[PDB]
């Protein structure tokens, strides 16, 4: 047999969603705990990364204005590509 990309399913609504396929163990607690979506943050994730390049030197207020989904939702995953090293903070 091999993977099935199913596990014991995280809380919340992400067990299989479109894209938890690929969210890492990482990403997946941060989505749970912050109640997101897989395509929805693998959206974010990947327009922040794009247009932080672009910028170059883009902050959480950018974030929150960006992908303004909500107040604490965009700051934990901003300060996820920011603490982690994806992106950076100014």
């Amino acid at each position: 047999g091999s993977n099935s990309g199913r596990r014991s399913a995280p809380p919340l609504n992400l067990t299989g969603l479109p894209g938890t396929e690929k969210l890492n163990e990482k990403e997946k607690e941060l989505c749970q705990v912050v109640r997101l979506v897989p395509g929805a943050y693998l959206e974010y994730k990947s327009a922040l990364l794009n247009e932080c390049h672009k910028q170059g030197g883009l902050r959480l207020a950018q974030a929150r204005a960006l992908i303004k989904i909500d107040v604490n939702k965009t700051r934990k995953i901003y300060d996820f590509l920011i603490r982690e090293g994806y992106i950076t903070k100014a």
